[PDB]
């Protein structure tokens, strides 16, 4: 076998899944890529593109843990993704996050997963883990990108559950129990699936609201702008991942 | 093309996924089949068998909606399942169900899925549905099997969530809100995935407890016996599905 050392500039095996939960979260991705095909599968549409020597598979999952698990599994198992990036919006728990701020997940839990009647901690089931770890290399890359962009990007724990949280008491329980800086409805599900399949993943969220009584209105106001903020950063990540030595 | 009308007795395309959540729920399945191979994939083991002209793929998912979604998707997408049967234990809501009684799902909801801050009903997200319908043909088959066995088998709505419910107030809310006869932690997730992939499915549960303050103890006492009850019925279903004209 002969490899000349430049093959990756022409075509490599890497296939990057880029996912959101809602159409507003991925359309800015599809606008940057511009040209792509689409496949109807698993009740959804999966868009594919040839991008600078790698291939992209892009989709929105629909909301929640089950749909996001299905899309993540589909992108890996059926569309052959080898890395996964998630872009979307989230509710802020930490007071240092405000509308529009980006947060990269260090690790994620499922805040509504509860078999505590058997004395296990919140978020745990046998053979599982309270937290699932996002990929360290991509987190480092995100630091490089943030500086290049001149942007302030926090790193923290994101908690995932199948509820839109619009209630400070719930919000505070989640923050306290898990040390979570932000909450959302897909990240931890996606992480568990990627982890199961040995696929490194990266979860990015732009804050849309503060998970309180005003959460739904803020979410409506800032969905499009926050979604665009996340998506712009994610495309910079893709360009970086294509550039690896 | 020539088909003589008996090919299905020798080898057909049908591949039956048989799934539980826990090892205790599938081991009685693997004992009946006796001989099988195993594949390590998606952080789990998937067992495969050649059974009377069809092939079986069998696995336990681990507990909850994310893991069960991942296993269902894996069985279909990677192992090529074309029908799916789920066997396990559940908590009774209806007072007519007692420990050991079997319940076949007519349809299933996710009782903890909540974006009601946007005025949608409980259990609903856009592009989804409050209930996902189990396969009518298999439900009819289950009636045929129940009579042949001389067994009383109820049909009803099963509600799924990522909580072991050991609390009458929660139990009653779930019963009232969804009209649910029983609750558990995987069925509705599995259904959504099968539905997305156009795979007919069948969910069977044997009651292990009544989802009250005594739920965990009852569950421990009756896990093995209830799991065996479900598994015996499921193998009868398989023999029926192999027998289709
Ligand atoms: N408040 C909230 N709860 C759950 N998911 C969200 N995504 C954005 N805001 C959210
Ligand atoms: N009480 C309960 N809650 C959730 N899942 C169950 N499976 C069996 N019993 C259960």
């Amino acid at each position: 076998g002969v490899d000349l050392g430049t093959e990756n500039l022409y075509f490599q095996s890497m296939k990057i899944a880029i996912m959101g939960a809602m159409p507003e979260e991925i359309s800015p991705i599809l606008e940057k890529i511009g040209s792509y095909k689409s496949t109807s599968y698993a009740g959804n549409k999966y868009y594919e593109a040839t991008y600078q020597g790698v291939e992209l598979v892009i989709a929105y999952s629909k909301i929640g843990k089950v749909f996001s698990a299905l899309s993540a599994a589909t992108m890996i198992e059926h569309f052959g993704a080898t890395k996964l990036l998630f872009s979307g919006v989230a509710g802020a728990i930490s007071t240092n996050l405000k509308v529009g701020d980006l947060i990269v997940a260090t690790k994620l839990s499922q805040h509504d997963l509860d078999i505590t009647a058997f004395g296990h901690p919140y978020g745990y089931v046998p053979e599982g883990s309270v937290f699932v770890e996002a990929d360290k290399d991509m987190i480092e890359l995100s630091k490089k990108v943030a500086l290049e962009m001149g942007k302030s990007v926090q790193e923290g724990i994101i908690a995932t559950g199948d509820q839109f949280v619009a209630n400070e008491e719930r919000k505070n329980w989640i923050g306290t129990t898990f040390g979570a800086d932000a909450l959302e409805m897909e990240g931890g599900s996606v992480g568990v699936v990627c982890n199961a399949l040995n696929i490194p993943f990266f979860i990015l969220r732009s804050i849309s609201d503060a998970a309180d009584m005003d959460a739904s209105f803020s979410f409506d106001e800032f969905l499009e702008s926050s979604a665009k903020e996340s998506a712009e950063f994610i495309m910079k990540m893709v360009d970086e991942l294509v550039a690896l030595p």
